[PDB]
Formats: structure tokens, sequence, C-alpha cells
């Protein structure tokens, strides 16, 4: 209902079509194997206006800072450039990437407790479960 639930430490504990997900995206077999194996912590720090997530694996951190409903330019894991947007909207934290035409989208919400996140990419869809450590 708010961000600030989602403000936290969460630790990964399901994933579903994540090999799916990235191949849409365009991501090579060695990545997804690289990517599926990981198990990484996600930090979401949210000031009022200015949104920061984290992504923490061993050995491999990522972290975009941006201000809620401002396009901005997000460099992916995978080395996509995109132009993204974060907005809260009917209680759901929704990333949207755009770049050559293409678009995903990641939506971050609390159910039952744990965050629920769904990334979407034409007609494929992902979900990922993490629940709160801190
Ligand atoms: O550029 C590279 O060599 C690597 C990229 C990268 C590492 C760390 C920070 C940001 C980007 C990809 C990669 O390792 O992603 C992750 C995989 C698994 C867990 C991760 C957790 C946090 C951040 C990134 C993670 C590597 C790569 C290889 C080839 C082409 C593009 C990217
Ligand atoms: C850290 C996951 C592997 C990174 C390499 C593949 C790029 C996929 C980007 C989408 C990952 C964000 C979804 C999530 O928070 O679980």
């Amino acid at each position: 209902a708010t961000v600030q639930q989602l403000e936290g430490r969460w630790r990964l504990v399901d994933s579903k079509g994540f090999d799916e997900y990235m191949k849409e995206l365009g991501v090579g077999i060695a990545l997804r194997k690289m990517g599926a194996m990981a198990k990484p912590d996600c930090i979401i720090t949210c000031d009022g206006k200015n949104l920061t997530i984290k992504t923490e694996s061993t050995l491999k951190t990522t972290q975009f800072s941006c201000t809620l409903g401002e396009k901005f330019e997000e460099t992916t894991a995978d080395g996509r450039k995109t132009q993204t947007v974060c907005n809260f909207t009917d209680g759901a934290l929704v990333q949207h990437q755009e770049w050559d035409g293409k678009e995903s989208t990641i939506t971050r919400k609390l159910k039952d407790g744990k965050l629920v996140v769904e990334c979407v990419m034409n007609n494929v869809t992902c979900t990922r479960i993490y629940e709160k450590v801190e």
C-alpha cells in the first residue's frame, strides 16, 4: 500500500521464468546461467522523492537511484542503456524500461509480507519472491 513497506533488505527465496525473461531480453546463455545461479539481496531505499535499488550478490553489486516519476537512463546488468521511469502506482512500484523500440516492466509489490517481483517483456513473465531480512 505504501513505498515504505518496500524499503529494506530482501533475500531471494524463489524464482520462476527468469531464464525465459533474460532470453527475451537478449541475454547470452552464459550470463543467463550466472544470473540464474545468483541469490542476490535487493536493498530498496526511498527518501520521499529519490528511489535507490541495489542488487547484491557475492562479488557483484549494482545500484541505481532515480527520482520517482522522472525519466532517467539506466545501465542494466546485461548492458542495456534504457530510458527508465519508476512510479509507485496502485500499491506497486513499477519500473518501466524502454530501449531500441523494445520495452520491459518490472513490478514490485508486497504480498503476504513478502516482496513479489514480476518481470515482463512482450508475453514473457517471470516471478521472483524475496523475504524481508532487514
Ligand atoms: O560487466 C560484467 O562483466 C558483468 C556484469 C555486471 C557485474 C556487476 C555489476 C554490474 C554488472 C554482468 C553480471 O555479472 O551481472 C550479474 C550477474 C549475477 C549477479 C549480479 C548481481 C549484481 C549485479 C550484477 C550481477 C557481467 C556481464 C557479462 C557480459 C555482458 C554483460 C555483463
Ligand atoms: C541480477 C540478475 C542477473 C542480471 C543479468 C540479467 C539481466 C536481468 C535484469 C533483470 C533482473 C531484475 C529482477 C529482480 O530484481 O529480481
